[PDB]
């Protein structure tokens, strides 16, 4: 039932090692999801990766890339407390709801080529972006998870050749999955999605635009030596249409905001300090503090 400062619900998967539970913060109300892995049955020599990664993790701080909230550690479990895409996967949007307009899809690739792009710039590569780790939050945002992680977690979207170009290759179905409704490579078998996916062709419908066409062609070349950078792909023209004076540009990061009074009155009416919550916010121990100060900025 409790973990934490956290009421867990109910369970959200489980993965290779790894299970995910939705919960709900005590103090501040808040919902969230926390990832629970066993090191019992760890490698001593895998958890310098996987520290290693929740070093990357607490590092990502964008809109569009699911945010690490608190560690809590046993020497049995650890403990990652992050945020929950509350409306789920992309690909059970697109089934259920269908193929996206080329706004709205527009809209969607942005936050994704925004999120790849300013963690390549923190050289960080997925390389196994999927139907999985493209999320939903309430208001229909783009959430991408496991970004950075190698673990277990809880074929189509991958290249002809199995670092930035195993994920634009990965970007340039998802965009076609988005904008055409179905997968570029399908099939039954896996013998089979290699001959679709290693030519490469795939359909154009009808409803399909020249300039998603176009911009499409830059994301699935065949070779990546000639595959185009993220840099350029931000100012194609379909990427910007509708967005004229808002020409996507990378991704930079908000200055600390660690002194907000109104939150701290309440952090102290839950029983801190004004020097716990000082000592907390600026170390970046993602303790039980940082973590209550966060939710109370959320909504």
């Amino acid at each position: 039932p409790h973990v934490g400062n956290y009421r867990l619900l109910r369970t959200i998967g489980k993965g290779n090692f790894a299970k995910v539970k939705l919960a709900r913060h005590i103090l501040t109300g808040r919902e969230v999801a926390i990832k629970i892995i066993d090191k019992t049955q760890l490698n001593p020599s895998s958890l310098q990766k996987l520290f290693r990664e929740v070093r990357i993790m607490k590092g990502l701080n964008h809109p569009n890339i699911v945010k690490l909230f608190e560690v809590i550690e046993t020497e049995k479990t650890l403990y990652l407390v992050m945020e929950y895409a509350s409306a789920g996967e992309v690909f059970d949007y697109l089934v259920s709801h269908g193929r996206m307009k080329e706004k709205e899809a527009r809209a969607k690739f942005r936050q994704i080529v925004s999120a790849v792009h300013y963690c390549h710039q923190k050289n960080i590569v997925h390389r196994d972006l999927k139907a999985e780790n493209l999320l939903l939050d309430a208001e229909a945002n783009i959430k991408i998870a496991d970004f950075g992680f190698s673990n277990e977690f809880t074929p189509p979207y991958a290249a002809p050749e199995l670092g930035p170009e195993v994920d634009i290759w990965s970007l340039g179905v998802i965009l076609y999955t988005l904008v055409s409704g179905s997968l570029p490579f399908d099939g039954h078998n896996l013998k089979e999605l290699r001959e679709r996916v290693l030519r490469g062709k795939y359909r154009v419908p009808f409803y399909m635009s020249t300039d998603c066409e176009s911009i499409l062609r830059r994301f699935l070349v065949l070779n990546p030596a000639k595959r185009c950078t993220l840099e350029q792909i931000m100012k194609d023209k379909w990427i910007n249409i509708g967005y004229e004076g808002e020409e996507l540009k990378p991704y930079t990061e908000p200055e600390e905001d660690f002194g907000d009074t109104k939150r701290i009155e309440v952090m102290v009416g839950m029983g801190y300090t004004r020097e716990e919550i000082k000592e907390s916010l600026t170390s970046q121990k993602y303790n039980e503090v940082t973590a209550t100060y966060l939710l109370l900025g959320r909504k």
